[PDB]
């Protein structure tokens, strides 16, 4: 599917997201990501405060193609209880 991670390139925080995503994208081949960020391209943390569900000032946050999981921790666990095949 399609992973998004949302994160503030500079720290080695969404490293995380975007490394499990990408691993994710080659141990499966149905799996795809996509590393966005919020200033280098230019995004609202209003937008995404929206579409994430008011995550208040909490960053970074990943997306899975039209639901929000929330930060690293709820990706790898998402990921482990959801790809675990």
């Amino acid at each position: 599917m399609q992973t998004v991670i949302f994160g503030r390139s500079g720290c080695p925080y969404c490293v995380r997201a975007k490394d499990l995503a990408e691993k994710l994208s080659n141990e499966r081949d149905d799996f795809q990501y996509q590393y966005v960020d919020i200033r280098a391209e230019g995004i609202t943390k209003e937008d995404l405060q929206q579409k994430a569900g008011k995550p208040v000032e909490t960053v970074p946050q990943i997306f899975v193609d039209q639901q929000h999981i929330g930060g690293y921790t709820d990706f790898a666990a998402w990921v482990k209880e959801n790809l675990d095949a």
